């Protein structure tokens, strides 16, 4: 159970972003119905007022919470990965427009799911910006929790993999456009029942065979990493 309250743009907070840059839902529960409008930009989807502006190769760092602001951020059952989209706002989340620049599983060395680095970086986790046309983006940001995705909940409705999903409004100013942003997959739709990674049990089989989902990371992102870039509490 967790949202984002904002980003910071190369180390320096942009201030509160709910319902301002972040199309915020009214809380914080999961969303876990694959084929429903809710897994676009979760359950409350629709243009805000602003748009952070950002250049290319900026590292923006995305900032969640669990009730307040730099509090425990997630539960620390919530075992899962993480994952980072892009589609211009052009969309509005709509059709085959998401492209993965972000996708981070277990690391088997420091033997972690993304979810539990996550909570040690205070809640924050990075990209850098590709070098897309500028212009006005939306950045999805996702969290699945697996602790009950041993079933699916499109036949135990009490269970399934949970979806804590998060839009920002991104405008890319300055970028030279070398690599223009392609098609992508549409949410709902690219996570069906059938898709790896949506089904697995973290109790019985070991982490590391697990296998997240498609599609891959787009060959133009430049990367990111989960990990604490600044301090909420001097503020
Ligand atoms: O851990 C192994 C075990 O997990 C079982 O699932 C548990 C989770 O482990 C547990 O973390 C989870 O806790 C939820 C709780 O159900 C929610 O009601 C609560 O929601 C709060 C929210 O936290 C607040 O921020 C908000 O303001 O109010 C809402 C409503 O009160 O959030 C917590 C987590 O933060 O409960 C699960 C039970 O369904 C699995 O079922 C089991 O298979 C695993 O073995
Ligand atoms: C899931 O969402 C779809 C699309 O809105 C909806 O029609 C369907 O009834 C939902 N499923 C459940 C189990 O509520
Ligand atoms: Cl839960
Ligand atoms: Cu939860």
């Amino acid at each position: 159970h967790t949202l984002v309250w904002g980003v910071w743009v190369n180390g320096v907070d942009q201030g509160d972003g709910r319902n301002i840059y972040i199309r915020s839902p009214p809380n914080n529960n999961p969303v876990k119905n694959l084929t429903s409008p809710d897994m676009t930009c979760n359950v409350d989807n629709r243009v805000v007022p602003k748009s952070v502006p950002v250049n290319a190769g900026d590292t923006l760092t995305f900032e969640w919470y669990h009730n307040t602001r730099d509090d425990d951020i997630i539960a620390s059952s919530h075992h899962g990965p993480i994952a980072v989209y892009i589609a211009p706002a052009a969309s509005n989340g709509q059709g085959n427009v998401w492209v993965k620049l972000f996708e981070d599983a277990y690391n088997v060395t420091n033997s972690t799911w993304a979810v539990d680095r996550l909570i040690t970086a205070h809640g924050q986790h990075s990209v850098v910006v590709p070098h897309v046309a500028p212009g006005d983006y939306l950045f999805r940001a996702e969290i699945i929790a697996l602790h009950e995705a041993d079933s699916l909940y499109s036949q135990n409705p009490i269970r399934g993999a949970q979806f804590y999903i998060s839009c920002a409004q991104i405008t890319i100013n300055s970028s030279d456009d070398s690599t223009p942003l392609p098609a992508g997959v549409p949410f709902p739709g690219a996570y069906t029942d059938s898709t790896p990674g949506i089904q697995f049990n973290i109790y019985t089989t070991p982490a590391t065979s697990y296998v997240a989902p498609p599609p891959s990371v787009w060959s133009g992102a430049l990367g990111g990493s989960i990990a604490q870039v600044g301090d909420a509490s001097l503020e």
